[PDB]
């Protein structure tokens, strides 16, 4: 059944709640970005309102066919009435067209829920700001200590300096870039442009990109893959075999591959620098896995939050054990004795 951590008390609200058929007494479903353990359950056989940025509604048309007469996009940063209820939809600085909600309920109490997000001290300067919020729905992908991670902006020079040197002492190699869902668009965008190629990928990974509203997208990607020397691929053919077997498919146009695995964070975090990584390599195939995040750090969710002073925290995110519920209200509270509220 639908959890109780999906549900917006005093409204008729859900959020991400697409796979449990009817939820009894909904009225309007919010969508806050197009990643599947969110829209899991949507189709064009889907007739209730749905809520959601302009970004994910174009994906929702045309990955989904999910009919536009359902599709009800919001600007950000701006005040909307759904239903009888004011809400704002702020960005999330997670993937494209990715959003966090702030609901006003008609008895006073202000709901803020992050989606999915990578906290930001921008976010301190949002219409955040201007009032109090009682109740937070908050992601705690990465709410252990443990979990330290760079900048992205960090981890995209170590990307761009990395493939360059690489592609200059051997025009000859290829650069392949891993994906399974929309978000980390920067990895190999970044990498293109500084080797003077458009990233050439599948027709489906093409025409998801198109939906995105990412300036002169045109000028950056295309179908065309042999006059592409950055490939993107299926995360799942980020291996030696599946590598290899793509190198066979060039035809000796290259001899050489330097592919990256932007994944979350893996444990070389607790030791190892960004300035330190080395990749694991077999033959002509070198492999980086590099710790590009689109979730908040321990450090960078415990700044919002204490900056932020909710009444109420509810986790979205690593709810199904008491282990791990247990441990996160700890945190909860650490945070709460030491800020003061
Ligand atoms: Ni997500």
């Amino acid at each position: 059944t639908c959890p109780f951590y999906k549900k917006i008390p005093g409204t008729g609200f859900t959020v991400d709640a697409f796979q449990y058929g009817v939820v009894e007494g909904c009225t309007a479903y919010f969508l806050t970005h197009f990643h599947s353990d969110h829209y899991a359950g949507l189709s064009k056989h889907f007739t209730f309102p749905v809520y959601c940025s302009e970004i994910t509604g174009n994906l929702l048309k045309n990955k989904l066919h999910v009919q536009e007469q359902y599709i009800h996009p919001l600007p950000l940063d701006t005040e909307c009435i759904v239903n009888g209820v004011k809400v704002v939809l702020l960005d999330a600085n997670h993937c494209p067209g990715a959003v966090m909600i702030l609901f006003y309920l008609p008895n006073g109490t202000v709901i803020l829920h992050t989606g999915d997000f990578r906290a930001d001290p921008s976010m301190e300067r949002s219409l955040l700001a201007d009032q109090k919020v009682h109740m937070l729905y908050l992601d705690t992908t990465y709410c252990s200590p443990e979990y330290t991670f760079p900048s992205q902006q960090e981890v995209i020079r170590f990307a761009i300096n990395t493939a360059f040197e690489a592609v200059t002492l051997n025009p000859h190699a290829l650069v392949v870039c891993g994906t399974y869902s929309i978000g980390k668009e920067k990895v190999f965008l970044a990498i293109a442009d500084v080797l003077g190629s458009k990233v050439g990928m599948s027709q489906e990974k093409y025409k998801t990109l198109q939906c995105l509203n990412i300036p002169e997208i045109n000028s950056l990607i295309t179908t065309d893959m042999c006059s592409s020397l950055v490939h993107l691929l299926p995360m799942m053919q980020i291996n030696f075999k599946g590598l290899q077997s793509h190198l066979k498919k060039c035809g000796g146009k290259y001899n050489q591959i330097l592919a990256f695995r932007p994944t979350g964070w893996t444990h070389s975090n607790k030791f190892t620098r960004i300035a330190d990584v080395i990749p694991q390599t077999k033959g002509n195939i070198s492999i980086y896995g590099i710790p590009y995040s689109e979730h908040s750090s321990y450090l960078e969710m415990k700044r919002f939050v204490q900056w932020l002073k909710p009444q109420k925290i509810i986790p979205t995110v690593n709810v199904g054990t008491w282990k791990s519920r247990s441990t996160m209200e700890k945190y909860f509270r650490e945070w709460k004795l030491e800020a003061g509220y």
